[PDB]
Parts: C-alpha cells; sequence; structure tokens
C-alpha cells in the first residue's frame, strides 16, 4: 500500500505471531507480540489484531483506517482497550490492540451466577458465588470512567453495553470498540445478533427516533448497561420484541428494579433513563455517586 508511516505507531509485522480469530465479518485475530516495548524487545504479549480480508474494498480500507487515526487521536486510557501499534508499511494494514484476557463483560457475569438452590449439598461458602456487591459497583465505576474520558475526548460511543466492556486477567473494566463505524443511518431496528442480543435495547429514545446523540444518549446506554450489571448479564426488556418496545417507549415505560439490587443503584438507572437528556446526570455525576457507594463498603 501506499499509507503513509507514522513512526510513532509502526511495529514490525515479523513480530507478530497471528493466532485464534476472535471476530470474523475483514477480521480480528489473537496475536502474540514480541517487543511491543522496545525496552523489552524479546518478550511475548498477547495483543488484538485488526486487518482486512481479501475480499475488501477502497471504502472498507478508508473505514479502517479511519478507526486507526481516532484511536490515535482519543488517546489511553486505563479503562479503555487501547492501541499498541500499527503494521502499514511493506504488507497489509494490521491495527494492533490490548486484548483482554477474560472476554467481555456480558459473558464474565453470566459465568458467574450461583448455581441453582437444590443441585448440590450445602458447603462452606455455598452462600457466596464469585461476584460481590462491590465487586459490581466497581465494574460500573470503571465504565463511568472510561466513558467520563471519552467524552472528554468528543467521542460518542453509540452502543454502549455489557458485551462491548472487555474483562482484563485483573478484572480491569475496558470499553471496547469506541471509534468504530456504526452506519447510524441504516440500522435494522429487528437485528437479532449470533448470541441473541437486540441492540436497539440499548438506544436512547432521541437516537431511536430521531436519530440524535449525544454523550446523554450514552448516558442512556449506560443506565441499560448498569441494568446488565446488576441481573450479572440479564437481557434487558425480557420478553418484549422489538415491535412492543417501540410501542413502550413511547408511552415512557421503564425496566423494573431487578432481585438483589439496592435502591441506590436502582436510583441511577432510573436517572439515566430520565425522558430528557439534560435530566439525566453526566458521565461526571456518575462517577462520583458510584465513588460514593464504594467508599460506603464496610
Ligand atoms: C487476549 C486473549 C483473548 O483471546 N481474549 C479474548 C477471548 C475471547 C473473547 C474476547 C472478547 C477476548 N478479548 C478481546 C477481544 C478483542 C476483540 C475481539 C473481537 C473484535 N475486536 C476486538 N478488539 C478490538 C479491536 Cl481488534 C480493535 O481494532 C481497531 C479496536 C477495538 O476497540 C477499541 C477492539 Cl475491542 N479485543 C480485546 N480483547
Amino acid at each position: 500500500l501506499d499509507l503513509p508511516l507514522d513512526p510513532l505507531w509502526e511495529f514490525p509485522r515479523d513480530r507478530l505471531v497471528l493466532g485464534k480469530p476472535l471476530g470474523e465479518g475483514g477480521q480480528v485475530v489473537r496475536a502474540e507480540a514480541f517487543g511491543m516495548d522496545p525496552a523489552r524487545p524479546d518478550q511475548a504479549s498477547t495483543v488484538a489484531v485488526k486487518m482486512l480480508k481479501d475480499n475488501a474494498s477502497d471504502k472498507d480500507l478508508a473505514d479502517l483506517v479511519s478507526e486507526m487515526e481516532v484511536m490515535k487521536l482519543i488517546g489511553r486510557h486505563k479503562n479503555i482497550i487501547n492501541l499498541l501499534g500499527v503494521c502499514t508499511q511493506e504488507g497489509p494494514l494490521y491495527v494492533i490492540v490490548e486484548c483482554a484476557a477474560k472476554g467481555n463483560l456480558r459473558e464474565f457475569l453470566r459465568a458467574r451466577r450461583p448455581p441453582g438452590p437444590d443441585l448440590s449439598p450445602d458447603g462452606p461458602r455455598s452462600s457466596e458465588g464469585p461476584l460481590s456487591f462491590p465487586v459490581l459497583v466497581s465494574c460500573a465505576y470503571q465504565v463511568a470512567r472510561g466513558m467520563q474520558y471519552l467524552e472528554s475526548r468528543k467521542c460518542i460511543h453509540r452502543d454502549l453495553a455489557a458485551r462491548n466492556v472487555l474483562v482484563t486477567e485483573d478484572n480491569v473494566m475496558k470499553i471496547a470498540d469506541f471509534g468504530l463505524a456504526r452506519g447510524v443511518h441504516h440500522i435494522d431496528y429487528y437485528k437479532k445478533t449470533s448470541n441473541g442480543r437486540l441492540p436497539v435495547k440499548w438506544m436512547a429514545p432521541e437516537a431511536l427516533f430521531d436519530e440524535v446523540y449525544t454523550h446523554q444518549s450514552d448516558v442512556w446506554s449506560f443506565g441499560i448497561l448498569l441494568w446488565e450489571i446488576f441481573t450479572l448479564g440479564g437481557s434487558p426488556y425480557p420478553g418484549i420484541p422489538v415491535e412492543e418496545l417501540f410501542s413502550l417507549l413511547r408511552e415512557g415505560h421503564r425496566m423494573d428494579r431487578p432481585p438483589h439490587c439496592p435502591p441506590e443503584l436502582y436510583g441511577l438507572m432510573r436517572e439515566c433513563w430520565h425522558a430528557a437528556p439534560s435530566q439525566r446526570p453526566t458521565f461526571k455525576q456518575l462517577v462520583e455517586a458510584l465513588d460514593k457507594v464504594l467508599l460506603a463498603v464496610s
């Protein structure tokens, strides 16, 4: 290709060993990288690599270039998936990002649900599941801090959801795909994903009905994500098909308070779903409110 060389970010492609596919449409693969830190040139790390497939158009190339450049602009934060390097010279375009070992937050939560109540005899910690209330609040706090950072860089996510938050080996939350092209003028609202998700159920009403996105549209989505956290990966608006969702949103319907969820947290959810965007909290306010809950842990 004739892509310009950016020495700040270029990484030698022969220091990558490509491995297992992580997603395909182009594709993302898991890889081992050697010397991502130039101070440790022989040290291995595990990364995710985005690339085009042989079919790709000039438009697909421009889209991946745009995604690479937006990640350079937005800069680094602990609670987002960060750009690590690019391979633009002498070979196919690769964009290399952090790889979160524990997968996405929806699956992380669902896999850590306590078992059913009559499966096995009681034991020393049978009343404890893996996930405690302060760790659930911390997950929410970390996503709010990531979104506050992205907002400060003028980034509207437009699909914020537990499936788009990834979990590291140390249980750090990292927002995924914040610079991904989302084709907002051609959304199939009835679309169900391969894993059963109906992404329309995370859209703020002004985005769904009026095609308007602001940072306060992402606050609505954050409220849905808070509900996913405190249902340990539940699916929003259970038992409501998309046709009925349209009708219920026009009537002001909101999800019920989940079980085992304190009123402080359902309170925050309902603030995030206030009809008027200006009457929803900001991400700065959400960070502060969740910080106070964390500091009140015994
Ligand atoms: C790190 C080891 C591993 O296998 N992790 C793993 C296994 C299963 C499932 C997941 C989610 C993960 N962790 C991931 C996955 C991805 C990923 C998966 C599919 C598509 N994209 C991405 N990452 C990605 C990419 Cl490649 C770009 O490219 C520009 C931008 C992104 O957001 C900014 C993201 Cl999230 N990524 C990290 N960990």
